[PDB]
């Protein structure tokens, strides 16, 4: 069905579309990270915003895992373990770079520990679990094409708003960190309407989260 | 808790002492495969034994990254993911690679669809399967650490048979393809505790994959 589907050229067209409605979302074209890019933050402010990042992207390698045992197709499995094997296949693994830039920028082990992030970051951390290892494969191959598109978007975002902090390209290295692997997964699950429904329905459940994570972070930080 | 582990001497006596138990376990130094390894088989028995593996191999490379969501320990997500890689990362991967064995020894798809494999066959895939996504993160260890200890001694084994009935080492390709695993490892089998479901993890593995050859044995005959 895969070798079907590559060859249609409605589905190339259909993804096409929902990488750009993806892109335009609230939830990755969002008012708070285009006004990060050029709005510089207090440290608490700042504190804020990374505090509640790191609750955000706690444990993500582990629950995309999660959607291997609901497949059994090795196109799908291949994509799960290229993403993972990015962030922890190799030393220093994106986390512990994560944690470095946090404890350059004032954020340290120990105030994370005692930090409350807000609900709808829990709810974000723990809707993303929920996407890719409690729903159909078409949702959550939704949800992850979601992800892979929006990410690149959100880091030069964040990059951007770093830069204009005023920290140096060393700095930002963990922001400054296959479209035809992951087109070529994906088109056996967006053929029929029902199909695209459920891969629609993790597109936008994925960045519904997003959205209204992105829309707490900004009352916390103001302007 | 990492760096105490691996700088327990004890641990690394102990971890060697199972590398040793696994190898000398009857279902990996089994008679089968020993008596395969110098007696070739007639078209029937050839076509059994390697339907039996085929039935064994399917869809384990899924079942190991069912691991994952027990722990959140990244050596241990990163020991999963390699294996895995290592078998989808790239094309060909190693189950299109034995899927055109079986076809260049008279296998093909068209057959294996319609193959009923043994019930031990069928018990050791999905007692895998179990091990690695249904049990605590030291007993999957322990089946995973077995797993990967005897999978390079196995398929030696077979590597051997099938040169001993006359096929090239292309033909064999499959079956040639063959500190990390302590690092990952060594936090988890530091209390007898830990060591107890750690064990029965490896034991449980093995259990499976003797009683699998015990029936692959019988199957195949003389
Ligand atoms: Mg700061
Ligand atoms: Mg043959
Ligand atoms: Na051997």
């Amino acid at each position: 069905r895969r070798r079907i589907a590559v060859a249609d050229p409605e589905i190339k067209e259909y993804l096409d579309g929902m990488l750009a409605r993806i892109a335009s979302h609230r939830g990755v074209e969002h008012p708070f990270l285009n006004a990060y890019r050029t709005t510089a933050l207090d440290p608490e402010q700042e504190r804020h915003l990374f505090s509640e990042c790191y609750y955000f992207f706690r444990y993500l390698p582990f629950y995309i895992t999660g959607m291997a045992v609901k497949t059994r197709d090795e196109m799908i499995l291949r994509e799960i373990i290229l993403n993972v094997a990015d962030e922890v296949g190799s030393d220093p693994t994106h986390s512990t770079l994560f944690a470095d830039f946090l404890a350059r920028i004032g954020i340290d082990k120990e105030h994370l520990d005692g930090y409350q992030p807000l609900e709808v970051t829990r709810q974000l951390n723990d809707g993303i679990r929920h996407l890719y290892t409690e729903t159909s494969i078409n949702k959550a191959l939704g949800a992850l094409y979601a992800d892979e598109t929006m990410s690149s978007i959100m880091v030069s975002k964040i990059n951007d708003g770093l830069r204009n902090q005023g920290y140096d390209d060393d700095l930002r290295h963990f922001w400054q960190l296959h479209s035809n692997s992951v087109f070529n997964a994906i088109a056996p699950y967006v053929g029929s309407k029902a199909a695209r429904a459920e891969f629609e329905e993790g597109v936008f459940e994925f960045l519904g989260l997003v959205e209204r994570y992105w829309d707490g972070v900004r009352e916390l930080v103001g302007i």
